[PDB]
């Protein structure tokens, strides 16, 4: 299970779900709405995934938590146009995870 010392992580993950520009990343890229996306994206990521993995101990650190959270974001921009709405989500995010990132570090 995860660590104590993580739970400021627990904390930013929470919030982000939390987030008006969350809902394209709460559950993973569903194949059910798009095509193609795995074939592309070699390490899909989403934000239930890291919610799992941290609870249960698969994060022994916050660098590997964070490494996730970029993960979703890269992923995003490499599949989706900046213009679109899952595009604009994803770096919405990304700005809103460095600055609670930044409290930190
Ligand atoms: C399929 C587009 C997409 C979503 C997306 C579309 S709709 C949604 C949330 N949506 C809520 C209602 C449920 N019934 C089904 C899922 N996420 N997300 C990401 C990260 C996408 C891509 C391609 O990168
Ligand atoms: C979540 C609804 C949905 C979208 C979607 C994309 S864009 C949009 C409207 N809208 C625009 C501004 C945002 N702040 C919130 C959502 N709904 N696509 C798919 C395939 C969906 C489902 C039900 O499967």
């Amino acid at each position: 299970s995860m660590h104590s010392d993580l739970t400021f992580c627990e904390i930013i993950l929470m919030e982000m779900e939390s987030h008006d520009a969350a809902w394209p990343f709460l559950e993973p890229v569903n194949p059910r709405l798009v095509s193609g996306y795995r074939r592309i994206i070699k390490n899909p990521m989403d934000f239930s995934t890291m919610r799992h993995r941290l609870s249960r101990g698969g994060y022994t650190s916050s660098e590997e938590f964070a490494a996730d959270a970029l993960l979703v974001f890269d992923n995003c921009q490499t599949f989706n146009e900046d213009d679109s709405e899952v595009g604009k989500a994803g770096h919405i995010m990304r700005r809103f995870f460095e600055s609670r990132w930044e409290e930190f570090y």
